[PDB]
């Protein structure tokens, strides 16, 4: 086995004569690593008229050139540009020098568009698949956030967002990272686009295609569920809260999916459980583990803060910062305290921590 | 307006130091009515050999064609027949005389590739349209409930289930009724199949394409979310359980949406809310309303049934049908009471009568 597993439950009890709120933290930890085979990279790029301003453009496929070269052989990568509709510049293997030249397209910027389009491209698709997306600027087909809230994240396909500069849509560019469980890159100059999309590139991983599913009545606070993740380079960390039904019949909370080894390419079935039994009401009352409600909290209301922030709601955001860094403190853990501090109510800063909070699993560095 | 969309809350407060758990009973009443127009019935009917039995195939054609003449003028209706694919038997305006005739199709039971065809000619569409979709035997593409958990029914889309006779696959006609807000018929004998079929007709209704999104942490229980039902003609009544974060600023619940008005045939907004505000650990405690919590408790217990009798965990199952009996008795709800009594362990039958008592709303008698 390659990755690792684990439960960790607020109780082990549930009340007899009313529901029960469960907090559930699930951690995908990787245990060995091999070199990256069989995916595939899509890079998609903004050519509306705003990228050709002060060579953005320029930088933007210097570095996905960069991309091609540095992602280990054996993958597959395919380099898009998008304005008026999707234009394809490479498709092929990864580890090639290739020039990637701009050229000229249409006006505006149907996002939507162009990312459906590519999503339709990974339908019911076994491989598994990353998407970086970069934009500088607002859609013109689709121009907010609630417009994409019923796209459809094929199994298997990631999406990661950079948004570049001070012109674009935060919402927009977050819920596509959430959507897709990604991560959502907010860079204020041009000069920190090389790094952000080279790095993207994973040299060593330790499984492919993880599905968590998780039995009925338990949601998912960071990730949209069913928890999917086509590559597993570092650990994956899942917060849940639930509620379980009242009587006095064992209810055992399930966490059920299956991977790909990267070392001995084999499909191996994840099957996690926790019964849990009932007591009396005092019996439940003080078994209850605090440590771990106070950390599910903390994700309760940063997902809470991410909706106030993109609702423009900032004196109501700013006093759910305070809560989130009590909260952060009570957990006593200090990447989370630090985490927390980096929201400074800039709007495109914020939901960009978030996401990375959230998910911090889908950060590449 | 010709609804009524109704919150009732276990509670108005929250505890600060922990998230509280929240029930929620949401209801959608028709307060005046119209003539039915401009939706689009589909009826599905299995064409397999087993269907070619003792005239069930002709049971479910002629009875298809009253339901053609039955619906009133300035509606539409496909009439399709499905084996190793779909066939076009009919395909035009409601109020009509039509004979609908067999022909001979190929073998198989292609069911998975039946739905997903139907289910896209109404990607993106605004036409309310109600499937029902016959069947006899159980599906020879994907063979198991699990394989239907995936399916994408579009906004407006609503699917109804009738299994036929012993040797059909409830898990699969229960998963479609409920990954499309519908309902499963269960019947035994064909004598049965013209009522249920001809019945699915209304003639009056207050709303179409009603959609009610949940603000986040909600869970909707009896229905998938966000709720969209394409034809109100009776109460949708909807319940759902949620995990309020801690803190000390004041939470809004939301439940917000739209639907077409039947008399005017506008677009109006739904937008119903429910301030919970802080105190006191015993005030918050003292400020539940157990009788709501019961209400949804029940639901969350029928949830849990279903799944049990679909899983084949007959013994578990039985005792929960034990504790659905009490927790509706708690609720001293008499519908609910004598719908739980119909729940006899029998696993078409069950399902069935789980689909009917989660979504009465969808019941057309
Ligand atoms: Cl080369
Ligand atoms: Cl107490
Ligand atoms: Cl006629
Ligand atoms: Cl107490
Ligand atoms: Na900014
Ligand atoms: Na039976």
């Amino acid at each position: 086995a390659t990755v690792s597993v684990s439960l960790k439950s607020s109780t082990n009890l549930a009340f007899t004569g009313k529901p029960t709120q469960v907090s559930l933290i699930v951690r995908v930890s990787p245990t060995s690593f091999a070199s990256l085979s069989g995916i595939h990279y899509v890079v998609m790029i903004d050519n509306s008229p705003s990228m050709k301003k002060e060579n953005k453009i320029n930088l933007a496929l210097s570095s996905a050139s960069r991309l091609v070269q540095d992602i280990i052989p054996g993958n597959f990568i395919s380099i898009y540009l998008f304005s008026n509709d999707i234009e394809t510049l490479y498709e092929g293997e990864s580890g090639k020098q290739i020039e990637l030249k701009s050229i000229k397209m249409g006006y505006t910027t149907n996002l939507h568009k162009a990312i459906t389009k590519v999503l339709e491209k990974f339908k019911s698709s076994e491989i598994p698949v990353k998407i970086i997306l970069l934009s500088d600027g607002k859609p013109t087909d689709k121009r907010y956030s609630r417009d994409y809230e019923s796209l459809q994240v094929p199994k298997n396909v990631q999406l990661i967002t950079i948004g570049l500069g001070e012109d674009y849509n935060e919402a927009i560019m977050k819920i596509l990272a959430d959507k897709g469980s990604g991560v959502f890159y907010h860079i204020n100059d041009p000069s920190q686009l090389p790094t952000t999309l080279v790095e993207q590139k994973s040299d060593k991983v330790a499984a492919y295609n993880l599905t968590l599913n998780f039995s009925e009545g338990l949601e998912v606070i960071n990730y949209e569920m069913p928890v999917n993740i086509p590559v597993v380079d570092k650990d994956v960390n899942v917060y849940a809260v639930g509620n379980i039904p009242p009587g006095e019949t064992d209810y055992t909370l399930k966490v059920t999916g299956n991977y790909v080894d990267s070392v001995s390419n084999k499909n191996i079935e994840i099957d996690e459980s926790l019964v849990i039994k009932r007591a009396p009401d005092d019996e439940v009352r003080s078994n209850f583990d605090r440590t771990v409600i106070n950390e599910v909290s903390y994700y309760m209301l940063l997902r809470y803060y991410g909706n106030l922030i993109s609702e423009g709601k900032s004196e109501e955001a700013t006093r759910v910062v305070q809560e989130l860094l009590t909260a952060a403190e009570r957990t006593k853990r200090v990447e989370l305290i630090e985490r927390t501090k980096k929201l400074v109510n800039d709007p495109k800063v914020d939901l960009s921590e978030v996401t990375k909070t959230m998910r911090t699993g889908s950060i590449e560095g």
